[PDB]
Formats: C-alpha cells, structure tokens, sequence
C-alpha cells in the first residue's frame, strides 16, 4: 500500500486513488497577494472546553489523538461554515528537517510541521456519512515553526515512546487541545480534500495565519516514530507530507 517512499509516495497514489488528480485536491500554495479579503467572513468559534481525549495511536503514517465525538463536546462553528462540526481527531505532518514538513505553503514557504484538527458535520450523523458530502468535513490547519517550546504539546511528546511502531496505541485522557492554538484566529479558507488516501473531496479548509512555535527537542521526538510495525526493519516516520497541488480555479478567501 501507499506511503511516502520512493515506490509508494504521493506521485503514485493516483493509481489506486484516481481522485488524486481531481478538481479540489489539497494541500495548496496560499498566495497571500491573490487571496481575496472577504468581509462577509465571520470569526471562527472554537468550543473545546468540554473536549474528551481517549487515546493516541500510531497508524503507520502519522499518530492520531482521538476524541469522544458521540456528543457536541468539542466543536467548530462560524467562519466559512454553516452548522456545527465535531472534533474527531488531530494529527501532524512533519519533515526530516526544520525547513520542511508542512503540507500547505504560504508564498511557497514551508513550515517544520502542520497540525490538522479534523471535524465532521453533525447534520450527517456520523463520520462515515460526512465523507460522502462536499461539505462533510472541516479541517483546522495550524503551522508549526521551531523556536520556543509549546508547553501544551509536552504531554503528547512524552507519550510517543509508547506508540513508536505502527499499530501501537495508548490511553490518552484529559488532553486539552486549547493548548495548541495560536493567539489569533485569522485565517484563509478554501474547498479541498483529505491529504492522504482516500483523498476525499469533502473538506472546508481553515488554515490559521499565525504559526505556533515548538522547540527543537519537541519536533525531534516526532522524528523518532516508526512507519513500520514492531519486529520489522526500522523506517523513521519523517516527511509524511503531500506536496502542493494545482489550485484549478478555486479562490482562497482571507478573513483579514
Ligand atoms: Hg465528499
Ligand atoms: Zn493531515
């Protein structure tokens, strides 16, 4: 199957997943001078105070932190969205070096990593249903740059040792996502897709202007994860990002 290697990387995904060369693929390059300032755009509403983290798992391509989405516990609303979207999981994409790792680019600038908080539209009842609609998902993307340590990320970092290989999971309760948000909620938004197979075109992307800073030690720890399963040859989990895709007519609107 698919990966980020020489023989199964992004350039090969189209073979199993034809939609890889569809009309609304992600990520893209955000050209700040071409983005349209839209004054009709409402402020984002992030309601994560009653979030319920359950666990963390190494799925062989990233590590997912999962949340209880059986009720409106952690939700996203406002901004470009109509209705309420529930948080289901967050994950990151990171590089082998500090100069790469992000999926979206800003004026061709690459960040060290990118945080994706994934939410599904409650009018669809379940995640599986929401991935059948063009307005099924909303992904909140936050860039990471190397500098000062992010206190709020430390809890995730310390548990990576326990889920080093593909298929390993750990109980991960009482984790507050609010510690991973930047000061400002200014954003760019555009209609896209999931950045991993099945590359479904169901996402409303909200990418935050303001990056969060994390320390070299913190991102270092991400780089120690393995794509492989226990008892298998070691393949470091690095560079698990997809290159920018053709914008193809779409328009990127700015909230600022
Ligand atoms: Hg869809
Ligand atoms: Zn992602």
């Amino acid at each position: 199957h698919w990966g980020y290697g020489k023989h199964n990387g992004p350039e090969h995904w189209h073979k199993d997943f034809p939609i890889a060369k569809g009309e609304r693929q992600s990520p893209v390059d955000i050209d700040t001078h071409t983005a349209k300032y839209d004054p009709s755009l409402k402020p984002l509403s992030v309601s994560y105070d009653q979030a319920t983290s359950l666990r963390i798992l190494n799925n062989g391509h990233a590590f997912n932190v999962e949340f209880d989405d059986s009720q409106d516990k952690a939700v996203l609303k406002g901004g470009p969205l109509d209705g309420t979207y529930r948080l289901i999981q967050f994950h990151f994409h990171w590089g082998s070096l500090d100069g790469q790792g992000s999926e979206h680019t800003v004026d061709k600038k690459k960040y060290a990593a990118e945080l994706h908080l994934v939410h599904w539209n409650t009018k669809y009842g379940d995640f599986g249903k929401a991935v059948q609609q063009p307005d099924g998902l909303a992904v909140l993307g936050i860039f990471l740059k190397v500098g000062s340590a992010k206190p709020g990320l430390q809890k995730v970092v310390d548990v990576l040792d326990s889920i080093k290989t593909k298929g390993k999971s750990a109980d991960f309760t009482n984790f507050d996502p609010r510690g991973l948000l930047p000061e400002s909620l200014d954003y760019w938004t555009y209609p896209g897709s999931l950045t991993t197979p099945a590359l479904l075109e169901c996402v409303t992307w909200i990418v935050l202007k303001e990056p969060i800073s994390v320390s070299s030690e913190q991102v270092l720890k991400f780089r120690k994860l393995n794509f492989n399963g226990e008892g298998e040859p070691e393949e470091l989990m690095v560079d698990n990002w997809r290159p920018a895709q053709p914008l193809k007519n779409r328009q990127i609107k700015a909230s600022f």
